[PDB]
This record gives structure tokens, C-alpha cells and sequence, in this order.
């Protein structure tokens, strides 16, 4: 007797146990100009609002802008889905904190983590494609939309057309919010462009965002299709979206 139910075996492989949650960034500086595990790129959504000010002046500074600008549009070209929620989730974070304090999304003035949020976000939905879409998603209703919204930004500009399209769908089922959270910097960079039925979604997917999610949501939606899906090139295409975690150049930190 034992039962192997009550093992989480599903949960895959496991390098740092769940650890329960509780003025100087020349160190996220120095986190940028290298690739690392994100555990040493990581830091708290309090730690990084406590230094707006200070990481402010250092993204909108004219020094290296070109730079780092440019140096995380090359990563997230190459980077798998891991690199690349890896940027997604330090540019919704940063988002929120830069709007906390009375910021908003001027396209005049750059910041070098949000000049990139659209290139990181067509990079990370083109890279979703590389996955067997099909054998994902199951419900065929909500296979159609995400392979839709997946086909406009993948390829050409169509981003207004990717915003629209969500803000008319209800975002219940995980693959569709993903690629909301996905799209909600792109978003907001847009907002006199899309409906205001998306400009409402991705005002309130910004607002709701907390630190883990989209890491989170792609987690658990691959995790959970391979505790059936047996298989053998729907793993393999898995395994080649999410490339190497140590590939990041470009990040200054990752969030929680
Ligand atoms: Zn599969």
C-alpha cells in the first residue's frame, strides 16, 4: 500500500523549493550586461518600487540607451519562451510601478524597458507558435481564438487587430489571459488606437497584475497538458520554445 496519488509527481522537476514570500541598483545595472540564472536576477515588486526614483534615472537615461535597447531586442530575437516571459514579466512589473508613482506610456522619452515591450511581446508569440497549438488548447473554442490572436501579431503589425480581438472575448480560460498579460504593455502603447472595450481588458489586466502570473499561467499550462499528453514531437516542439532560462542578456531583473 502507499498511494501514489498524493505525490505531485506532475509537477515536474523542482531546483528551489516553494520559499514563502514575507538604495543602489548599480547591481541591476551589472545584471543587464550578463546572462545568469534568474534566482540571481531576481527581486521583489517591493524592493524595485522602493527604487523607482533611482532605476528611473538609470532606463531613461541617454547613456548606452541605444545600447540596451538594442542588446534586448537581440536576446528576446533568440531567446526561447523563457527568455522572453522572463521579459515580459519585468516590463509588466515595471509598468505597474512606473504608473504607481505618476508615469504614463509617453512615447516621447524613452525607457528602455518599455521602447521594447512590443518587439519583446511579438517575440514571445511568435516563439508560443513554435509549440503543436493543437494539442494544447483542447476546447476547439478556445484553440480558435488563441491561434487567431497568435496569427496577427506573429506576422505583420496587426497589433491593433490582436488588441481588438481580445477585448471582445472573455478571458476565462488561461491561454487566452496569458497572451493578454502578453499583449498588455503593447496595449496600453496603443490605447487611442484600440477599442475601448480593449482599452478597458488591458487597463485592468495591468492594474491586476501581481508579479508571478504570466511565468505562472505558461507554467502550468504546459505542466499540465504533458501529465497526459504522452506525445513525442508536442513535447519535443515544448521543449525548443523554452530554450536555455540562462539566456538574458538584456534583463535587468526578475520579478516577484
Ligand atoms: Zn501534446
Amino acid at each position: 500500500r502507499f498511494d501514489d496519488s498524493i505525490i505531485p509527481r506532475h509537477h515536474g522537476a523542482c531546483f528551489n523549493v516553494f520559499i514563502p514570500a514575507p538604495r543602489d541598483i548599480t547591481a541591476l545595472i551589472r545584471a543587464g550586461g550578463k546572462d545568469d540564472e534568474l534566482i540571481n536576477k531576481k527581486i521583489s515588486a517591493k524592493k524595485i518600487d522602493h527604487l523607482h526614483r533611482q532605476m528611473l534615472s538609470f532606463v531613461t537615461s541617454r547613456h548606452n540607451q541605444a545600447y540596451w535597447v538594442s542588446c534586448r531586442r537581440e536576446t528576446a530575437a533568440a531567446g526561447g519562451l523563457q527568455t522572453l516571459g522572463a521579459f515580459v514579466e519585468e516590463q509588466m512589473t515595471w509598468a505597474q510601478t512606473v504608473v504607481r508613482h505618476g508615469g504614463w506610456f509617453d512615447e516621447k522619452d524613452i525607457d528602455i524597458i518599455l521602447d521594447t515591450a512590443i518587439f519583446v511581446c511579438n517575440a514571445f508569440v511568435t516563439r508560443f507558435r513554435l509549440l503543436h497549438l493543437s494539442c494544447v488548447f483542447d476546447k476547439q473554442s478556445e484553440l480558435a481564438l488563441i491561434k487567431q490572436v497568435a496569427y496577427l501579431v506573429a506576422m505583420g503589425n496587426r497589433l491593433v487587430e490582436a488588441c481588438n480581438l481580445l477585448g471582445e472575448v472573455k478571458l476565462n480560460f488561461r491561454g487566452g489571459l496569458l497572451l493578454a498579460f502578453v499583449l498588455t504593455i503593447p496595449g496600453m502603447q496603443s490605447r487611442r488606437s484600440i477599442s475601448a472595450r480593449g482599452q478597458e481588458l488591458f487597463r485592468t489586466l495591468l492594474e491586476y497584475y501581481r508579479p508571478g502570473d504570466v511565468m505562472g499561467l505558461l507554467n502550468v499550462i504546459v505542466m499540465e497538458h504533458h501529465s497526459l499528453c504522452r506525445n513525442s514531437e508536442c513535447a519535443a516542439a515544448t521543449r525548443a520554445a523554452m530554450g536555455s532560462a540562462k539566456f538574458n542578456k538584456g534583463l535587468f531583473f526578475y520579478p516577484l
